[PDB]
């Protein structure tokens, strides 16, 4: 949880939309199931990926508002935004590998 920078509808702007380079939101909250394994993944993830990849968590119940504006519809869901631009999405559970495979497929 170190690496994890913690969103919400107020900081997401500053954090994500104006934040350089590329910015991994999970969407998640407490009462689901398959977020927990995505989040031990993003720790390791966040750890390898230091100084190329900033990953971030907005809790749903708690943030709403940024929820309904991203048109998430069910949770995990993982935004990668490059720039302050939705770069690309994945929804639901994955494995670390593929993770990385999602993480490569948006490499410029
Ligand atoms: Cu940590």
């Amino acid at each position: 949880s170190d690496k994890i920078i913690h969103l919400t509808d107020d900081s997401f702007d500053t954090d994500v939309l104006k934040a350089d380079g590329a910015i991994l939101v999970d969407f998640w909250a407490e009462w689901c199931g398959a977020c927990k394994m995505i989040a031990a993944i993003l720790d390791e993830i966040a750890d390898e990926y230091q100084g190329k990849l900033t990953v971030a968590k907005l809790n749903i119940d708690q943030n709403a508002g940024t929820a309904a504006k991203y048109g998430i519809r069910g949770i995990p869901t993982l935004l990668l935004f490059k720039n302050g631009e939705v770069a690309a999405t994945k929804v639901g559970a994955l494995s670390k590998g593929q993770l990385k495979e999602f993480l490569d497929a948006n490499l410029a």
